[PDB]
DNA sequence: GTCAGCGCATGG
DNA sequence: CCATGCGCTGACA
């Protein structure tokens, strides 16, 4: 009976969710446990770990502890002795949640005496240990390298007890035989996860090994302690708008949004996709995500369709398959509960064969909750493994990284029930301590040390105000006017969550259900825009709370009472009671109520607001509705009750309801009215009426006996009137069906309107399922409430039809209705409410003078709370007569749910929210308790990170012991629970201290501190934007330069401000934050360090100016006289001289840049090239004013050497060609030591320029510099420091850190999380192991981040200059000429474009192919994109021009409508050529077959594949694809059977299995033939049938006449017609957009084309040819010569092309006009003559490429088409690029610029998605718009 | 280097 | 004869 009862949920054992329960009960089972404690003499049991991944030994055996201190009262003490893991994040995972006193990094050095730590301490190994736990990495056989060490270590130290849990198919004889080596008796069994009370179906081995019947015994036992599971895994999984569940769902949107969609192979499985949907009499129909080919996909309004999105074909259509599979079995998914694992084939799939289980979640899995619509989030996953996830603490891991955990984890039942028997067995072996006294005075003298030093914390209270005492308040505005804004307050779509909004709401017009317009299209209800004013979910949440009573009592409820209720009601005509059920009901529902307070516990905003409010025994719920909101009271069955007893049933649903006076402004008024339990059966006269309509399988279009069944469209219901006496709403009516309205089976219908019966709400019929019931269970309802409800929450009901009526098209039959729970009212029940004070600090600061230093030891307090408790059912949170500490990082969660009551009425305190506390601290102090110092990192040698083992050590000891920033302690003295909450404050300050970086600047730390109340979270946010401020409306300075140029001028001015610094001690103030949060009060404090840096410099970055050069050396010139610092450091040189540092090829331009301004103004010392240095010295060096560099030096060897020689240091050390983090810090060791000895010591011949101070230093670009100079660019000293740039890095805040290094400020320091991932990994690549442990223990918060950018943002703000093109200082405007494409031209755009959708292509593959004839046939496949790659570059040429192919010289259309003509023979040429590929693969296969039959006696696949290719009946896709099929095989001489005589071609290339796994893959490319010949015919009849309605003769009458529907322009109406781009069909608008919402084309029998509303194409969108002139050339080139002439003469323009190809083609086309132009490529250097020949009127429109100075000549330019690029921040670059060039300087004429598009084609598409991108993601601005005349 | 298509085994 | 297994290799970035 025990393999029966997991088969389905035993329903006679009681219902046990909670995991210590389970082990309460466990427990229970075996009283010989005990015997253990007694073994042990109060000794601690020592246990090691191995790689178990979640540590779940160790909270089996903490369970354990708590179950047998209740149980038995002793007390059996754990030691966890140590740990294994290996990857970093597992590491951090257990070092947040078990801090164990070691955890070491490998396995494989357990066996010898030291090992190192996941710190780096190098420990030395525990030794001996009582038991010894291990999984998932330990037996590494399938080298198993890992098990040998663990093996070592078991050798080494004996330890009485080892298990191992692994996969089942593992060596496991093996592990029995080594055990045996080592002298271990061992045994092995396969243990059932749901065996162990879990509904989770996982099946592990255990294997149990001790030095030598042991094993055997304990298997016996372990399987004795089996109990099968009894709640459905829906009781583990959270809320799906729970707050961690809307997380993840929005990560998914925001990682869409943020940033294509290639088309994966699968045909292997799709042949088996398609013999399940024909072998099981499936349709061919998407029911859950509509997907289709080479697009997208849209599920129903509820289903996390970002992750529909992000999945592949393969996967999308195994959910397609599951839900149609459990259709035919009459279940709806998406109302029941189950869980599927997609991840693997779809015929091995039994998702469940009972719906409460879940498959085994595996680590590479894909989870689907049918009811959710989306994945099994990862804390989920980790709850199924029997983890309490309520308190689990995880920070920044994957969905796979959790994944990864939760699938290797080990299920706790198991692990414990294991664990149970191991120490009952050899409970012997396991020596004892015997000398218990000794022990039992250290541990009580431990506790007394502990309990002192918790009373002692938190040092204040004087300064606490102790003002006010509040509660039971009811601020009461109005109850209407709460109603009101509830209902425009609440949900409106399922993407909202718990504090979201969404625009664009749509509400149906029946059934009123509200989505936004993003969702709600698949379901499709009839919509209309929400008239709702949206207002916050936080602001209700303020005023709802003030409305409600914190505490409620019941009273006035006894015995009397309810026997007078019961008395009336059988007075009055209603049901009889049974005396039983009475009884049950009566006792349990007065046990609850007495002595009951209710205390509140959370809101929920879940499209009807609810208050919960929770007492002992029962749950009280205020619902808050649009019509009639009320008070629900539920009574809780005992815990001790089985599944289906009597009683849990009596008590399911709310016993009293409790409806308030809405023209009352009181919130608990109203009389109460109790549900008295009263089972009465009723006939009923069901009848249906109206047109009759599909049924739900046949819209599935599912192919068994469910094809063409009908249901009726209104049932008619039917009472006897004294029913709709006895029954208190009356039912009878006639209810129509809302079939476009979603339901269970979209079985939704509407009660008609009727008589009397107005004021009331509406009344639906429905079919309503249970979660985990089975379908027989199931019934028809009727109730007025139609919403989804959650787990465990029930939906008022009016009555309840029988289990067997379903819908169908019998005419009336005669059922039984179930009437039951008759509400009755008794006036005696009432709810009422219920010197409680509380103290703050009176004056923010007054704290802070209270403080002193050293006060790291101790919390000054923030608040108080004294409130009066009762003794009895008080909690034992609050200890009585002393504190008691909380421990809030596994318990904070728990007790602060339970504080809730007392919380929410408290003030928000916000007196100190600002900056305030002490400064001028110390330069030099770190506080070595609140901020230990990292160790020093070593490098070995190929490169490796070492870690100092002392300094690890002693990191990681003082590590352990910080003191938290925040302290909650609770107490409770004579029944009054006080409780005081305290803040380390100084601890905050410390920290944040230690993190700045020393300098010496003379300038003194101040501290500050503040703490943000009432905060929420930030998580998914898009990133900002960094903006530069321009030199704008700045003082202009006259300068001996011929010229001078005006806004050079005004940022001449600004660099002399920066440079000179009047006055301004300080410039900036680095800023240093050190956060901590307590989340569930909402309390974020945060301690900050600053201090003030003086730094003379600044940043110009002009992408477009007359010059950035010239405005550089008028600095130089200007500043040539003048004493820049007063410090001057001993160590370095001095010199006048500035230094420019320039990518190299630059270095030219400069010197004679500064020869034409300045002639011999000073001295040069240009240098160019290594070996310039040396024939230097430093005197001559020295009096020079300038001196320019190349870049490139610092790439030449023998400067690093010659640096080391005056460095002296080894000299082979500091040599690396790479440059990383490597060559930076031993750099910085050389620049120490290069400064010690410049300090000592004429003349001298080699100079190095690290050597001296420079007074001014210059990079001219800074972005070329290409990471190996950057380091000796950053190293570089001087007094002052400029930038010079064509564009700035200012995307991140790394960037902008990096400019601010150069400058000398430390803006920030990098935590390694605040850069998106690829900077992470490259990041990544050089960190040690304990670093990438130690990114994962520790992260920081969202606005930690925010606040880091804003402080960039201000030094941006301070120094960083962008001067950029003026507006209306040069005149500039943008035109944008679009057109229509023609008739004919058009229609090949189109045909292009539907034939790339056809053939799933969009690229070409770079990659080659092993196989030769697979290549070949794929350039056959490929040949469509023939003018190059990226079906969207070939689709943006044929807008520019009608051709079939630009690269190929000999077909030329002289017209369009030849190009028609030359497209349809090319693809009649290829459809040939893929019937020829087809026969010639299938006589390969003939000979295949043929070739085992003469060798073979002889499922097949080739065999089946032929006979069902042969029947023309059955065909997916054309009928006219399956003639061709079907003719080419009777021409390879096929009768229905295979033919021994071949075509003589090659008999098998060619051991008879092998062979015959090539006939299988030849018959798998023959089924791809196949699909890749139906797409090419339906292509063709598209083109062909759209060519023919546009000619618009009367061949366009034949066809337009002739549709599938019959509704023609023939007979009488000239409606509108449609055509499908799918297929070719063309049947009637209307008539087709039904078919096309049902997924299926006009014609159901011929073709099977997977419709989309997409697809449709009006016919007159189409055109009509003769109507407008594309003579010979393309539209868009015609209108480019029309724009040419339209402009003045004297106006020289220029142009702009993408692709090559167009190039000779405009060039015709314009010669075609009487415009001379220009070219300027064929020539590599001649080009620049074409710019020198471009500047005598020798040419105009001069052309050019978009990706190649200032062609100011000209004014005009012109953009055909959109650049197309992979990435926004390339086109953004490109287009001011090109923009630029016309754009630069020295314009006389207004630029005008145009853009040719082409309307309804891809150009527009992309300039509308660029332009819309531009907006947000850059804060990029337009240019002014004006329509163009000449 | 990484990930999804692809596959019958295996114990009772 | 059923219920349940949980990775690998080869194509690709
Ligand atoms: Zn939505
Ligand atoms: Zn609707
Ligand atoms: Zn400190
Ligand atoms: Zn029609
Ligand atoms: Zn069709």
């Amino acid at each position: 009976d025990i393999k029966a009862a997991v088969r389905n949920m035993s329903d006679d054992l009681p219902p046990i969710s909670d995991i210590e329960a389970m082990f309460d009960h466990l427990v229970s089972r075996i009283p010989d446990i005990v015997e253990l404690v007694r073994q042990l003499n109060g000794r601690k049991l020592r246990v090691a770990t191995m790689c178990s991944g979640t540590e779940s030994p160790l909270l089996a055996l903490n369970m354990i502890a708590k179950a047998i201190k209740a149980q038995h009262g002793l007390t059996l003490a754990f030691e966890h002795v140590f740990s294994c893991e290996i990857e970093p994040f597992k590491q951090a995972y257990i070092e947040r949640n078990f801090t164990p006193p070691i955890l070491f990094r490998d396995v494989t050095e357990l066996g010898k005496k030291r090992a190192h730590t996941a710190y780096g301490s190098m420990v030395d190994v525990p030794g001996d240990v009582d038991i010894l736990i291990a999984g998932t990495s330990c037996v590494d056989y399938s080298s198993g390298r890992t098990f040998r060490g663990m093996l070592q270590w078991v050798k080494k130290h004996q330890p009485p007890i080892v298990i191992l849990e692994n996969v089942c198919n593992a060596p496991w004889d093996k592990v029995v035989e080594y055990f045996g080596q080592i002298d271990y008796d061992a045994q092995y069994t396969r243990l059932d996860t749901k065996e162990f009370y879990i509904p989770h179906t996982r099946t592990r081995v255990y294997l149990f090994a001790t030095p030598s019947d042991l094993p055997e015994k304990w298997a016996q036992t372990v399987k004795d302690l089996r109990r099968p599971w009894s709640s459905p895994f829906e009781a583990f999984l959270l809320h799906t708008d729970d707050p961690n569940i809307h997380r993840a769902r929005l990560e998914l949107a925001s990682a869409r949004a943020q940033t294509s969609r290639k088309t994966t192979d699968w045909n292997r499985c799709e042949s088996r996709h398609q013999r399940a949907r024909q072998d099981e009499a499936l349709g061919l129909l998407r029911p859950l995500t509509s997907w289709q080919e080479a697009g997208v996909c849209k599920g129903l309004d509820w289903t996390w369709n970002d992750w529909l999105l992000a999945q592949t074909e393969r996967v999308v259509d195994l959910l397609e398959i599951s839900t149609l599979r459990m259709a035919k079995d009459g279940i709806d998914s998406g109302f029941k509960a189950c869980i599927w694992n997609v991840s693997q084939n779809v015929d091995r799939q039994t998702g469940s064969s009972k719906t409460a289980l879940a498959p085994c979640l595996t680590p590479n899995m894909i989870p689907w909750v049918t009811i959710r619509g989306g994945p099994v989030t990862g804390r989920e996953a980790l709850a199924l493994q029997g983890i309490p996830v309520r308190e689990l603490l995880l920070t920044s891991e994957n969905e796979d990284q959790l994944a990864d955990l939760a699938g290797n984890a080990m299920t706790t039942t198991v692990v414990g029930s294991a664990m149970i028997a191991a120490l009952k067995v050899a409970c012997h072996k396991i020596t004892e301590g015997a000398n218990p006294e000794k022990e039992a005075a250290l541990i009580l003298e431990k506790e007394a040390v502990d309990d002192e030093q918790v009373a002692n914390r938190i040092i204040g209270e004087d300064y606490l105000e102790h003002h006010d005492l509040d509660l039971a308040k009811v601020t009461k505005s109005n109850l209407s006017e709460i109603l009101d804004l509830a209902c425009r307050s609440s949900r409106h779509c399922q993407c909202e969550g718990q504090s979201g909004t969404a625009p664009n709401i749509l509400e149906c017009q029946e059934c009123s259900y509200r989505a936004c317009k993003s969702c709600g299209g698949r379901p499709e209800h009839v919509y209309a825009p929400c008239a709702n004013q949206r207002v916050e979910p936080a602001e209700f949440e303020k005023r709802f709370k003030g409305l409600l009573p914190m505490r409620v009592r019941i009273a006035g409820l006894t015995d009397q009472c309810l026997n007078a209720v019961r008395k009336a009601a059988e007075k009055s005509n209603k049901g009889s009671v049974n005396d039983n059920d009475w009884q049950l009901w009566s006792t349990a529902l007065l046990e609850g109520i007495h002595d009951a307070e209710f205390r509140f516990r959370y809101l929920k905003r879940q499209s009807t607001w609810t208050a919960v409010y929770e007492a002992r025994r029962a749950m009280l719920s205020l619902v808050l509705r649009n019509q009639i909101p009320e008070w629900r009271l539920t009574i809780k069955a005992p815990a001790s009750e089985p599944n289906n007893s009597q009683l849990r049933a009596l008590l399911l649903h709310p016993v009293a309801r409790l409806q308030i006076d809405i023209a009352g402004q009181d919130v608990l008024c109203g009389p109460w009215e109790l549900c008295i339990p009263s089972m009465k059966t009723i006939d009923i006269e069901i009848t249906g009426k109206g047109e009759l309509l599909p049924s739900w399988q046949a819209s599935l279009g599912l192919q068994g006996p469910f094809a063409n069944t009908t249901r009726w469209s209104e049932v008619e219901i039917s009472l006897q009137a004294e029913d709709e006496n006895t029954l208190d709403r009356k039912l009878s009516g006639t209810y129509q069906l809302l079939p476009r309205c979603g339901q269970a089976m979209s079985s939704l219908h509407k009660k008609r309107p009727d008589l009397s019966d107005d004021g009331l709400p509406q009344l639906y019929f429905f079919l309503d399922p249970t979660r985990c019931g089975e379908s027989r269970e199931d019934r028809y309802v009727f109730s007025t409430s139609t919403e989804r409800l959650d787990y465990g929450t029930e939906r008022p009901v009016i009555a309840r039809l029988d289990s067997h009526w379903r819908e169908g098209n019998e005419k009336q039959r005669k059922v039984k209705l179930d009437v039951s729970g008759a509400w009755v009212k008794c006036p005696e029940a009432h709810l009422t409410a219920i010197r409680a004070t509380f103290a703050i600090p009176s004056s923010a600061s007054a704290i802070s003078a209270s403080l002193t230093t050293e006060g790291c030891s101790h919390a000054m307090a923030l608040l108080s709370c004294r409130v009066p408790l009762d003794p009895t059912h008080s909690e034992s949170m609050w200890r009585r007569g002393a504190w008691a500490e909380i421990d809030l990082s596994h318990q904070g969660n728990t007790t602060f749910a339970n504080l809730a009551w007392i919380t929410e009425r408290l003030p928000p305190l916000d007196g100190l929210k600002n900056w305030a506390h002490i400064a001028d601290d110390v330069s030099e102090h770190v506080c070595e308790r609140c901020a230990p110092r990292p160790p020093k990192i070593h490098w070995i040698k190929t490169i490796i990170a070492f870690e100092d083992k002392l300094e690890a050590g002693q990191y990681e000891h003082a590590l352990k012991h910080r003191p938290s920033p925040f302290v909650v302690q609770l107490r409770l003295d004579q029944d009054i629970g006080s409780f005081r909450i305290g803040l380390n404050i100084v601890s905050l300050a410390h920290r944040a201290l230690s993190r700045l970086p020393p300098t010496t600047s003379e300038h003194k730390i101040s501290l500050s501190w503040r703490l943000t109340p009432g905060h929420v979270t930030e998580s998914p946010q898009p990133r900002r934007v960094f903006i530069l401020p321009s030199n704008k409306q700045d003082p202009e300075n006259s300068q001996f330069k011929l010229p001078l140029r005006k806004e050079q001028l005004r940022s001449l001015w600004w660099m002399l401000e920066q440079e000179k610094a009047t006055g301004k001690t300080h410039t900036f103030v680095e800023e240093e934050i050190s956060e901590s949060l307590l989340p569930a009060v909402g309390w974020r404090a945060e301690g900050k360090a600053e201090r003030p840096v003086m730094v003379r410099g600044g940043v110009i970055a002009d992408q477009v100016g007359y010059g950035k050069t010239v405005i550089s050396i008028a600095l130089v010139a200007q500043t040539l006289s003048l004493p820049a610092p007063e410090p001057a450091t001993p160590g370095l040189i001095d010199l006048k001289a500035t230094l420019i540092v320039v990518p190299g090829h630059l270095s030219k331009q400069w010197p004679n840049e500064i020869a034409r301004f300045t002639g011999s103004m000073f001295k040069v010392i240009v240098i160019q090239g290594m070996k310039d240095l040396q024939e230097k010295t430093i005197a001559e060096l020295g009096k020079a004013d300038i001196i320019v560099m190349a870049s490139e030096i610092f790439e030449s060897d023998v400067y690093w050497s010659r640096l080391e020689y005056l460095s002296a240091q080894p000299r082979e050390w500091l040599h690396d060609t790479q440059g990383g983090r490597f060559f930076c810090d031993r750099l910085d060791a050389a620049m120490e030591s290069l400064v010690s000895q410049t300090k000592i010591l004429k003349l001298l011949p080699n100079p190095v320029l690290h050597m001296f101070r420079f007074r001014r230093v210059i990079a001219d670009e800074f972005t070329y510099l290409q990471k190996k100079s950057l380091a000796a660019v950053l190293r570089l000293s001087s007094s002052y420091r400029w930038i010079l740039s064509g564009t700035p890095p200012v995307s991140d805040f790394a960037a902008i850190r990096s400019i601010a290094t150069f400058m000398g400020i430390h803006l920030g320091v990098e935590d390694d999380g605040e850069g998106d991932v690829q900077y992470q990994k490259a990041r990544a690549k050089d960190q040690t192991q304990a670093e990438k442990f130690h990114a994962f223990r520790e992260v920081h918060s969202r606005a930690w981040h925010n606040r880091r950018d804003e402080l960039a943002q201000e030094f941006l703000n301070v120094f960083v200059r962008q001067n950029i093109a003026e507006i209306e200082d040069i005149p500039t405007v943008e035109h944008i000429h679009t057109f229509k494409l023609p008739a004919s031209e058009g229609a090949v755009y189109l045909e292009l474009e539907h034939h790339l959708q056809a053939l799933e292509m969009q690229a070409r593959k770079e990659t080659k192919f092993k196989n030769v004839s697979q290549g070949d046939r794929n350039a056959r496949l490929e040949e469509a994109l023939s003018d190059s790659k990226t079906a969207e570059e070939a689709l943006l040429k044929r807008c520019c021009h009608f051709t079939l192919d630009l690269s190929d010289k000999t077909q030329d259309a002289k017209s369009a409508q030849e190009a028609c003509d030359h497209i349809t023979s090319a693809r009649a040429r290829q459809l040939l050529a893929c019937q020829e590929d087809l026969s010639r693969s299938v006589n390969q296969a003939i000979a295949l077959h043929g070739w085992i039959k003469k060798k073979g006696g002889f499922r097949q696949p080739f065999a089946e594949w032929i006979a069902f290719s042969s029947n023309i009946s059955k065909h997916q896709g054309d009928i006219e694809a399956a003639r061709i099929l079907l003719k080419v095989i009777e021409k390879c001489g096929v009768k229905d059977g295979n033919i021994p005589p071949s075509p003589s071609d090659k008999q098998s290339p060619s051991k008879m299995d092998d062979v015959k796994w090539q006939l299988r893959e030849q018959t798998h490319l023959l089924r791809k033939l196949v699909k890749e010949l139906v797409a090419r015919v339906r292509s063709l009849r598209f083109f062909e049938v759209v060519r023919k309605i546009q000619k618009g003769k009367s061949d366009a009458q034949i066809v337009l006449e002739s549709s599938e529907c019959g509704h023609k322009p023939s007979t009488n109406p000239d409606i509108e017609m449609a055509i499908l781009s799918c297929c070719g069909h063309v049947a009637c608008h209307k008539c087709m957009r039904k078919a096309a919402a049902s997924q299926r084309c006009v014609k159901s029998g011929e073709c099977q084309a997977a419709v989309r509303p997409t697809n449709i194409v009006k016919v007159s969108s189409l055109g009509v040819e003769g109507e407008l002139s594309s003579g010979r050339y393309g539209a868009k080139l015609e209108h480019l010569v029309n724009l040419i002439h339209s402009i003045p003469k004297n106006e020289r323009v220029l142009v702009f092309l993408q692709w090559e190809d167009l190039a000779g083609k405009v060039s015709e086309a314009l010669s075609a006009g009487r415009i001379p132009h220009v070219t300027l490529s064929g020539s590599a250097k001649s080009r620049a003559n074409t710019l020198d020949r471009f500047q005598a009127d020798s040419a105009r429109v001069l052309l050019l490429k978009m990706n190649d100075s200032n062609l100011t000549t000209a004014n005009h330019a012109v953009f055909l088409g959109p650049l197309f690029t992979n990435s926004l921040f390339n086109y953004r670059a490109v287009e001011t690029q090109a923009i630029g060039r016309v754009r630069r300087y020295g314009q006389q004429k207004k630029v005008h610029i145009h853009r040719l598009l082409a309307l309804d084609t891809i150009d527009m598409t992309i300039f509308n998605a660029r332009r819309t991108e531009l907006k947000e993601k850059t804060d990029w601005e337009e240019i002014p718009q004006e329509e163009y005349k000449g």
